[PDB]
């Protein structure tokens, strides 16, 4: 035609569409595409007259409670015909933290978190479970996750251990097919460090956080990372490889530091390294605020903020509020020639490729054919599949010659069911779940362990419910047996570091009382591992269930034998956390339990 763009024409390169468009750009339209921002400051005026990039949903920043996923499309719908309505037409492109399902969304299924996929070794598990969280996120409209988080904690008191699959890179290395899970794999031809997206019905992923957050001193979240060279490249990095070996779309930077150096201000890791090395050639995000993190205090220098992490190398900017603040900064230092526009140029290259690469200018607007695949039921089946598998089995009869208690029978006079974490879903979800820091009680659709019970058992079984029975109450009650389950409350990021990692009251004593009348089973939901000798030594059988998530009958498939129990720990059990740090290689290595160690059951 006559009014042909060449970067609007879906039959060329995307190279070709990438330069052609960003020949055309202003500086104003080219900072926009750098800026994400929060939906809770976004408006269309305000996306169309900063010729915004991206938008995100921090955790718990939904467009209300309860939303459907028609509610969310048509959100995400609203700000897109805003960006679509600006003189190039450049689509936005929508990030949410997706890291255990659309774990934000009312109604999406929630997976187990990380480090009970790490007791799986099951890598293919991980992919469909990559799989299935793309179709969940794509029912919101939303194209791009805040995921894997590929930290490699090295002390359980760090609060984001649980985001981690493993102490052993080995096995953060193999969790990396999440990644072709939710984007697709990538084809025959594959360069390593482009990025790559299937289509609509996949999402654009993110290898979190670059690099060492998991190695910090004392697990103090976003603190120093005090390690040489050889130890982050042997223990940090390589996950990082095996993510531009899949092709992943983008990787986000770490608020925590490298022998004093902010992550947000290397220009040797995230140009030298991961750009330059790597060759990546997708697109580096901050962190929330992360630029505004590289001073002491927080915030007292955006000047320095901007011009710091925009010279490492970082290409999109999660300001996510102050965009106003971050867009005139920056204006300033490129027409000061602070910061050449060779620089923003790359910047916009990278995200323009990812943009192209996975078809939001083909498809920048929301499916509502996809919305019914949230929460579908061949996803729950999934999460109870890994729920299942997650399971480590740390005891299993009192004493060598006892019976072994597990598998339960379905099939008894009378059950007790007790405890904090027995019936209660924001609890077996954890952190990132509906809230940001997750929350308490029926939160979202799911079934709790006490309702697993309930579905699991024979008719003639009578199951009482009793949340912190005493001792009495249970030695009186006629029971054939007990379900116990407690642990750690949900918790995100700093508000889950711990330094003396001891379940809450009333926890071991609810154990204690219940285990003394009655076998029993104690079912602990955690993080991480958590001081357990004194559980251990009331119970006739103790699983670790970490954080199943939604799908409570996972637990009880391996409770009553339908499965045997197969997780082997992804992690040290630390006899105590004066022992910490200490990992599956140094001198004072003395472990309760060491990673592998889980005992198994036969399905009866
Ligand atoms: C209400 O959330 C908080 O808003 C203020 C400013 O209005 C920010 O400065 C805070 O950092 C956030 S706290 C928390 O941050 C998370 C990322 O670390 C984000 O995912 C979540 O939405 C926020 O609640
Ligand atoms: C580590 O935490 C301490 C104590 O909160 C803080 O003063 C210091 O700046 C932090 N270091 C880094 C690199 O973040
Ligand atoms: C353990 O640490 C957490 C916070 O880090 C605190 O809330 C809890 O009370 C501590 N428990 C004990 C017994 O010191
Ligand atoms: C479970 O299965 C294997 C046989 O393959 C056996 O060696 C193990 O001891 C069995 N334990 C049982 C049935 O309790």
């Amino acid at each position: 035609a006559a009014d042909y763009v060449l970067y609007k024409d879906a039959t060329k390169p995307v190279e070709d569409r990438v330069a052609d468009l960003l020949g055309r750009m202003t500086l104003a339209e080219k900072i926009g595409q750098m800026t994400q921002i929060e939906r809770l400051v976004a408006t269309p005026d305000v996306l169309r007259d900063n010729f915004i990039g991206s938008l995100l949903s921090g955790g718990g920043s939904v467009p209300r409670k309860g939303a459907t996923a028609k509610e969310w499309q048509d959100m995400v719908d609203g700000f897109q015909k805003a960006c679509m309505s600006t003189r190039l037409g450049i689509p936005m492109i929508y990030g949410i933290d997706a890291v255990h399902g659309q774990n934000n969304v009312y109604g999406a299924t929630i997976f187990p978190h990380n480090v009970g996929l790490g007791a799986t070794r099951d890598p293919y598990l991980v992919k469909r479970i990559g799989e299935a969280t793309a179709l969940e996120v794509r029912a919101t409209g939303i194209q791009y996750a805040f995921a894997p988080c590929i930290a490699v904690c090295r002390d359980p008191r760090w609060g984001r251990c649980y985001e981690s699959y493993s102490e052993d890179r080995r096995i953060v290395q193999s969790m990396t097919e999440l990644i072709p899970g939710l984007q697709g794999d990538v084809p025959k031809d594959f360069t390593s460090g482009m990025p790559f997206v299937a289509g609509k019905n996949k999402v654009a992923a993110c290898a979190k956080h670059f690099v060492g957050d998991g190695g910090t001193v004392d697990g103090i979240n976003e603190n120093n990372t005090i390690i040489n060279r050889e130890g982050l490249m042997n223990i940090h990095m390589p996950a990082y490889k095996n993510a531009m070996d899949k092709g992943v779309s983008t990787v986000m930077i770490s608020y925590s530091s490298w022998n004093g150096v902010k992550m947000h201000a290397n220009q040797d890791l995230v140009t030298g390294y991961l750009k330059d090395t790597l060759k990546f050639k997708g697109f580096v995000i901050s962190d929330w605020e992360g630029i505004d993190r590289i001073t002491t205090p927080a915030g007292s220098d955006y000047s320095y903020s901007v011009k710091a992490s925009i010279l490492a190398g970082l290409d999109m900017i999660m300001v996510p509020n102050k965009y106003q603040q971050f867009i005139s900064i920056l204006t300033g230092h490129v027409n000061g020639g602070v910061i050449p526009m060779s620089r923003i140029d790359d910047a916009v290259t990278r995200i323009l490729r990812v943009k192209f690469t996975m078809g939001l200018f083909e498809n920048p607007y929301a499916d509502p054919a996809m919305a019914e695949q949230l929460g579908k039921q061949e996803h729950r089946d999934l999460a109870r599949e890994a729920a299942r598998k997650s399971l480590v089995l740390l005891k299993n009869g009192k004493t060598s010659t006892d019976a072994p208690l597990l598998p339960l029978p379905k099939k008894a006079p009378k059950i007790l069911v007790a405890g904090s974490h027995a019936d209660n879903l924001g609890y077996q979800c954890g952190g990132w779940t509906i809230e940001w820091q997750g929350d308490t009680g029926r939160t979202t659709v799911g079934t709790t362990i006490l309702e697993a019970v309930k579905a699991a058992v024979d008719p003639s079984t009578v199951v009482v419910f009793a949340e912190n029975p005493d001792a009495e109450f249970v030695k009186s009650g006629g029971f054939s047996y007990a379900i116990v389950a407690v642990g750690e409350h949900p918790y995100t990021e700093t508000k889950g570091d711990n330094l003396n990692l001891t379940i809450p009251e009333p926890g071991l004593s609810t154990v204690q009382a219940v285990c003394g009348g009655v076998r029993c089973a104690t079912v602990l939901i955690s993080g991480r591992p958590v001081v357990v000798q004194p559980l251990l030594a009331a119970s006739d059988a103790l699983v670790a269930a970490w954080l199943p998530g939604s799908e409570g009958q996972g637990v009880t498939d391996a409770l009553f034998g339908d499965f045997g129990f197969t997780g082997r720990l992804p992690r040290t059990w630390f006899k105590s956390v004066d022992q910490l740090p200490m990992n599956v290689g140094d001198a004072h290595y003395d472990p309760l339990f060491r990673l592998g160690y889980g005992l198994t059951t036969n399905a009866t």
